[PDB]
Order: C-alpha cells, then sequence, then structure tokens
C-alpha cells in the first residue's frame, strides 16, 4: 500500500461545450485524450516524502460535445523518495490519481445529466 | 399569459474556471455580467407566430473561481408579432428567459457543491 498523504483535489478548469461543426468542417474534428502528470514540489530527504502535484487534463469528445479541463490533487508519498515521476508504475499512477479521476467522474455525470436532460453520463474511470 | 411553445433549452458553453490571480494582476479581475439576449427565426404571419431564439450569456465572478458560458431555447410567442424583440417588458423577458435560468442554476449548484466540496451555490436567478 501506497502511503500517501493528500491534500483537497483542485478544480482549474471544467468546460462543457457543444460541439460546432463548421468550425471542424475548417479544422478537423477534436480527439479524446486523458493524461496523468506530475509536478515535483518538494523533496523531504530527513523524512523521506516526496510532495508533488498530480495533474489530470483531459479532452473528451462526444457526439455533441466536449468535456474538456485539468483537475489536480498534491499528494506527498510517504516514504519514498522519487526523483523522477517517470519511475511510478501504472497502478501507483492510478492510486495517485484516484481522487483526481473520481472528481472527473462525478462532475461529468452531473453536468451531462443536466445539461442533456437524460440520464447521466458514467465514465468509469 | 403568453402563449409559449419551447424547444429545448441548450447549452453552448457551461465553464468553470479557478480565477488566475497572477494573470489578474497584469489583466484585471474579471466583472460578474449576465444577459439575455435574442434573436429572430421567423415570423409566421397568417398563423401570428414569431419564433427567436432566447440566448442567455453569463460571466459570474466567485472569490476563488468563475463561471462563464451561454445556454439557449428556441422559443415560439403564438398570437404576436414581434418585429424587434426590444420590445419586450422585463416580465416577458424573464418569462422567456426562465428555462435558461434555471439551468444555469441547476449547473452551478451542482459544479460548485462538487468542485468545491462545500453545500453548492445557490445563485437564485
Amino acid at each position: 500500500a501506497m502511503n500517501l498523504k493528500r491534500e483537497q483535489e483542485f478544480v482549474s478548469q471544467y468546460h462543457f461545450d457543444a460541439r460546432n461543426f463548421e468550425w471542424e468542417n475548417e479544422n478537423g474534428a477534436p480527439e479524446t485524450k486523458v493524461d496523468v502528470n506530475f509536478q515535483l514540489l518538494q523533496h523531504d530527504q530527513e523524512n523521506q516524502v516526496t510532495s508533488l502535484i498530480v495533474i489530470l487534463s483531459f479532452m473528451i469528445v462526444f457526439d455533441k460535445f466536449v468535456i474538456s479541463g485539468t483537475i489536480s490533487q498534491v499528494n506527498h508519498i510517504d516514504g519514498r523518495i522519487v526523483n523522477e515521476p517517470s519511475e511510478l508504475n501504472q497502478e501507483e499512477v492510478e492510486t495517485l490519481a484516484r481522487p483526481c479521476l473520481n472528481m472527473l467522474n462525478r462532475l461529468t455525470y452531473e453536468v451531462t445529466e443536466i445539461a442533456l436532460d437524460l440520464p447521466g453520463i458514467n465514465l468509469e474511470f
């Protein structure tokens, strides 16, 4: 089990936009892309803690609309010095991103239910 | 009572953005502005119906974030030719905009509850 201390997850940007098919005719249709990246904040050598920001950025393309933005969370990994965030494995990355991914799922469910007047879309990320 | 036939309300854009105080230091803080405008679609002379689009555009500034976008609804005013939408009075304009305003209130309540982890903000528009 990762020994994580987590700060409050933070929405920097959450955008719902209807697709503009006139614009896409000229410029091409947007593509879905979802990415998790990491910013180092601090290595505490004495206590062996790495503080970083987990950053979830997304553009998710539906038939009629696009969901896009960035959600992030400061995480402290207790008991490990992670020099380069690329050394974290897939399971570690998912664990680190889990609160952000949940935020994305819950905003998307509520916004799509309300905006479309249909049962909410569950991304299940 | 207005004799309205309404089509489904439509979200063109609904954006939540954290304020960028570095950007605002250079560029000035955003200001709240909410506006209702009208696009004529058709005057049906025989049936005496004016079809228009009611367009609610908004930028709403909170301490830490901004809500902005556009929500619209095609309305048909049955029994009246409205040559120039500026001839509608305040009560008529509110009635025409009511579904859009409700959409704005409900998206804002849910998005703020989820994103901020606090009771939803009720705009009460």
